[PDB]
């Protein structure tokens, strides 16, 4: 229905805004674009589903997220990939893991404060009806 199209459009607007706020935070620059194969050629082999904030924006625009829950799965993926690929005690690895956890925590905190639980429930019920 038109009501439902409006609901998903509002979802996309909300998700773009959250994603933009993550993308402009200097701590999260490393997560704004796909990993360059020249610098990290073993990344494509180690990490089976790469994810980054530009790809998140592309997915929003492709209507790939019908709930905030599905969006947060990709945020969690950005984080889990960082923990998996950079597991060492090296300060470089520890920094990226801290930033990854910070990205995840920040996304969840914005959503906890600004997502109406009844809006998310509506999205889930439209999604589950298809
Ligand atoms: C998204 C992303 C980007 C990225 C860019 C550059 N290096 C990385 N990791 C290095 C692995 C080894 C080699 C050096 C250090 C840091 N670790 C010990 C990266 N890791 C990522 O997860």
């Amino acid at each position: 229905s038109m009501q439902e199209e409006d609901t998903f459009r509002e979802l996309r607007i909300f998700l773009r805004n959250v994603t933009h706020r993550l993308a402009i935070d200097k701590r999260f620059r490393v997560f704004t674009k796909p990993v360059d194969p020249d610098e990290v050629p073993d990344y494509v082999t180690v990490i089976k589903q790469p994810m980054d904030l530009s790809s998140v924006i592309s997915k929003i625009d492709l209507h790939k997220y019908l709930t905030v829950k599905d969006y947060l799965r990709d945020i969690d993926l950005i984080c889990s990939n960082a923990l998996e690929y950079n597991p060492d005690r090296d300060p470089g690895d520890r920094l990226i893991r801290h930033r990854a956890c910070a990205l995840r925590d920040t996304a969840y905190a914005i959503i906890k404060e600004e997502l109406d639980e009844d809006f998310e429930q509506l999205c889930e019920e439209i999604q589950e009806s298809r």
